[PDB]
């Protein structure tokens, strides 16, 4: 019934089967299954997760329309996620009015002027990781890097949402550090062909998210309260202080301090092992970053958040790093009302997807794609990239609210960590196959070797 729609607004795509669409066409990953129809069924094409309609558009016009044009009006909120509680206040996930509601009492938090007073103390457990990195140094044998990193991404995040200055890999006792690290998959595919299941979830009181964390997180929130009762430096205390539009809730507060918390971690660790993998493949770009490194700051000068931002060379790799390896590996607004955008009808409830990265690896607008060529996003090229192709933390006013926050805090930790020590190929594999899941990590580790200086 559902699957004739495409088929009357004479879209392609490949035929769906009933009650499941095409979601037996994701055996080989969101991100393979994206460049197969954008090769054979054209710019814009349809398939179906289940039911639920699903339209792909690759046209810039298109893609600006849908995230900044006409977005407030027809393509404002995501699709459902799922079995969602309390959660469903997370900005990530709020819809509409309530969204609107809390980005705007939640920017000036990721200010420019907010960041650079936190970058002093985003070093204190920058230094302790590289001083766990020493250690690893001494030994001639490989280390994985998604540990490493995500012992710091932790240790960051908790120092950043809260006060918690930890040691994650050196103390894993602390409740913090405890319920972080502990948290497609068989459950998100289910959800897709049963959207219907979704509100009989939430009637199970059975959410995604271990509810074993949710309540020492609102346990944790409710002492750092009372400990507030001289922390102006604090993501938490900013959300406080603005607290006493309408005004923020308390469990509202606790909800988006973990949308902070997880999309500094595994985020941030994906990221950080993707550049040391194609820095340890290709060692020319590491040490040329290790020597403009050095050139803008001599070794052992540290980083500020000034000089981070003239190191031309770091936000190159971090770019061509993000291209070849976009972790949304997906776009998606709900479009809410029928809307015609650049010459096509758009129906309501249909969800609209934008692939970040099948546009990442178009050979339309990169030459030699699979290619980790960083010259991409040098000043004389980094103005022929289209905004609306490469989208590593979206565009519009829904991108990416961490996104100067991200790249603040992999950057700071790639200049301490490059002027240090040196990574380079252990027995890791070249040919990194991606995993065939719904998250762009690679199940096969990151283990590389780790030189001194
Ligand atoms: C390298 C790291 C990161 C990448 C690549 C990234 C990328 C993205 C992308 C692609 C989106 C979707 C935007 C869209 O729908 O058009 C997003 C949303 C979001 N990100 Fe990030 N992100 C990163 C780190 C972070 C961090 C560290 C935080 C906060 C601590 C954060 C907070 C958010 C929020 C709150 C949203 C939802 C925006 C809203 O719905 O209003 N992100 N990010
Ligand atoms: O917000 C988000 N948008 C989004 C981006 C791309 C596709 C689909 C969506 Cl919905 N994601 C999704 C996300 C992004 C990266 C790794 C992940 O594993 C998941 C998010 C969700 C949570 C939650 F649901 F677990 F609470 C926590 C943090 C983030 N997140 C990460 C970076 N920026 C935001």
């Amino acid at each position: 019934h559902s699957h004739g729609l495409f088929k009357k607004l004479g879209i392609p795509g490949p035929t769906p089967l009933p009650f499941l669409g095409n979601i037996l066409s994701y055996h080989k990953g969101f991100c393979m299954f994206d460049m197969e129809c954008h090769k054979k069924y054209g710019k814009v094409w349809g398939f179906y997760d289940g039911q639920q309609p699903v339209l792909a558009i690759t046209d810039p016009d298109m893609i600006k329309t849908v995230l900044v044009k006409e977005c407030y009006s027809v393509f404002t909120n995501r699709r459902p996620f799922g079995p969602v509680g309390f959660m469903k206040s997370a900005i990530s996930i709020a819809e509409d009015e309530e969204w609107k509601r809390l980005r705007s009492l939640l920017s000036p938090t990721f200010t420019s002027g907010k960041l650079k007073e936190m970058v002093p103390i985003i070093a204190q457990y920058g230094d302790v990781l590289v001083r766990n990195l020493r250690r690893e140094a001494e030994t001639g044998k490989p280390v994985t890097l998604k540990d490493v990193f995500g012992a710091y991404s932790m240790d960051v995040i908790t120092s950043t949402s809260f006060g918690v200055n930890i040691d994650s890999l050196n103390n894993p006792q602390d409740p913090f550090v405890e319920n972080t690290k502990k948290l497609l998959d068989p459950f998100f595919l289910s959800i897709t062909v049963f959207p219907f299941l979704i509100p009989i979830l939430e009637v199970l009181n059975i959410c995604v998210f271990p509810r074993e964390v949710t309540n020492f997180l609102r346990k944790s929130v409710k002492r750092m309260k009372e400990s507030r009762l001289k922390h102006r430096v604090d993501f938490l205390q900013l959300m406080i202080d603005s607290q006493n539009h309408k005004a923020l809730s308390d469990l509202e507060l606790v909800a988006q301090s973990i949308i902070f918390i997880f999309a500094g971690y595994e985020t941030t660790s994906s990221v950080l092992s993707f550049i040391m993998y194609e820095l340890a493949t290709h060692p020319d770009v590491q040490q040329k970053l290790q020597e403009e490194i050095d050139a803008v700051l001599p070794n052992k000068a540290p980083p500020t958040y000034d000089t981070v931002l003239q190191m031309e060379y770091l936000d190159m790799v971090v770019n061509e790093t993000l291209r070849l390896f976009p972790i949304a590996m997906r776009l998606e607004r709900v479009c809410k009302k029928d809307v015609e955008i650049n010459g096509m009808f758009i129906p309501k409830g249909v969800v609209v997807m934008i692939p970040s990265y099948a546009l990442h690896r178009d050979p339309k607008y990169w030459t030699e794609p699979e290619k980790f060529l960083p010259e991409r996003f040098s000043k004389k090229n980094k103005d022929n990239i289209d905004p609306y192709i490469y989208t590593p933390f979206g565009s519009g006013p829904r991108n990416c609210i961490g996104m100067r926050f991200a790249l603040m805090n992999m950057k700071l930790a790639l200049i301490r960590v490059l002027q240090n020590f040196s990574f380079k190929p252990c027995k890791t594999q070249i040919p990194l196959k991606l995993s065939l899941g719904g998250l762009l990590q690679p199940e096969k580790p990151v283990v590389l070797k780790v030189e001194s200086r």
